[PDB]
């Protein structure tokens, strides 16, 4: 019987922070994407593991999983997540030197919608438990070759039949801990939150009338770098800031189409924000 490859060449590092690192790897001849978990973040490696062995999520706009291994060491155990590799690299990356047209903006966050949709329904049957994500941001979404992107980073996600979320992406209702924490609706709407700031995001690159906004993280006018959770209380959910619609958007009708839908993922009430399903068909209506 039969040879099980198993080396996968790191080539190159394309990710270092507190999570642990990213590499570009090499799996027979095929690249593939290696996260190497740090100590800190090795319960995000045991729930995506979890979730994928519960559901094998296969979605063109969910980063595709190939496996999750656990190697024993002298004195440690080291832990890898190994997905498909997606060059483009962030959309955080993608949106510092990229502008965008309407075309390419509507197919980025349509794509988006698309994924989070996916997470979100329960299917019944080849079916899966709903999933909400929890740390929906610019960085946890990968550019595609074809244009569409993928949500990365299942380590936060529940499902439904101490990490927490990054604070500058927080709903309201994380801030300020009324949260229903027992209600499986409640965490879909936290990721609405979430995808609204990327929608501000990516539309703030698209151009219109010969302008286009500078890159800016969302509230980055209003909280320092690493803001506190007390920071973003304040600005959300005492002044009930959210982040700016130029005017130069009202000339063009995507961009006017996008700031209605936005509006509609940042309502303090949870239970007033659009669905990911409602998104989706509101973005195919728009051009
Ligand atoms: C253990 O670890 C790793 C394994 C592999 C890997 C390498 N060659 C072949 C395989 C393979 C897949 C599936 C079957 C099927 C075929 C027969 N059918 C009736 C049931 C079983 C057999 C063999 C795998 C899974 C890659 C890895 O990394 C890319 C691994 O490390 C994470
Ligand atoms: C983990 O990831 C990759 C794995 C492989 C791979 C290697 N050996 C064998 C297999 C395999 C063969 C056959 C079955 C069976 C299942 C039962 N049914 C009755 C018929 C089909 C399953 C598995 C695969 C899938 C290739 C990959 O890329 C080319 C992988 O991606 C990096
Ligand atoms: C958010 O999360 C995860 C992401 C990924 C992932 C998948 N494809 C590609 C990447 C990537 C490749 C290349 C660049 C740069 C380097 C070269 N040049 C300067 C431009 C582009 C950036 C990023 C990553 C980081 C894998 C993960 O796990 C294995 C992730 O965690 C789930």
């Amino acid at each position: 019987q039969r040879t099980v490859a198993r080396d996968i060449t790191l080539l190159e590092c394309v990710g270092k922070g507190r999570y642990g690192e990213v590499w570009r790897g090499s799996w027979q001849g095929e690249n593939v994407a290696v996260k190497i978990f740090s100590s800190r973040d090795e319960k995000s490696w045991f729930r995506e593991t979890e979730l994928y062995n519960t559901v094998m999520l296969r979605h063109e706009n969910i980063l595709g999983f190939i496996a999750s291994d656990m190697t024993s060491r002298h004195s440690s155990t080291q832990l890898w997540l190994i997905t498909h590799y997606h060059e483009m690299g962030s959309l955080y990356d993608y949106l510092q030197l990229t502008t965008l047209d309407t075309v390419s903006c509507l197919r980025i966050v349509l794509s988006i919608a698309s994924g989070l949709a996916h997470l979100h329904i329960e299917i019944f049957g080849q079916g899966k438990p709903a999933i909400a994500h929890r740390d929906l941001k610019s960085k946890n979404i990968l550019v595609k070759k074809n244009g569409q992107c993928c949500i990365a980073d299942l380590g936060l996600a529940v499902m439904h039949s101490p990490r927490v979320g990054t604070k500058r992406y927080m709903a309201p209702e994380v801030l300020d801990e009324t949260i229903q924490v027992d209600c499986f609706d409640s965490y879909k709407r936290v990721d609405i939150w979430a995808f609204g700031l990327v929608l501000w995001e990516v539309a703030r690159r698209m151009v219109s009338n010969g302008i286009v906004e500078d890159y800016k993280p969302p509230f980055y006018d209003v909280v320092p770098n690493d803001p506190s959770f007390e920071d973003m209380r304040k600005v959300v959910c005492v002044d009930q800031q959210r982040p700016n619609i130029p005017n130069r958007w009202f000339s063009d009708p995507t961009l006017t189409s996008l700031a209605k839908l936005m509006k509609e993922c940042w309502y303090q009430n949870p239970s007033a924000r659009l669905t990911a399903l409602r998104i989706k068909k509101t973005l195919t209506k728009i051009d």
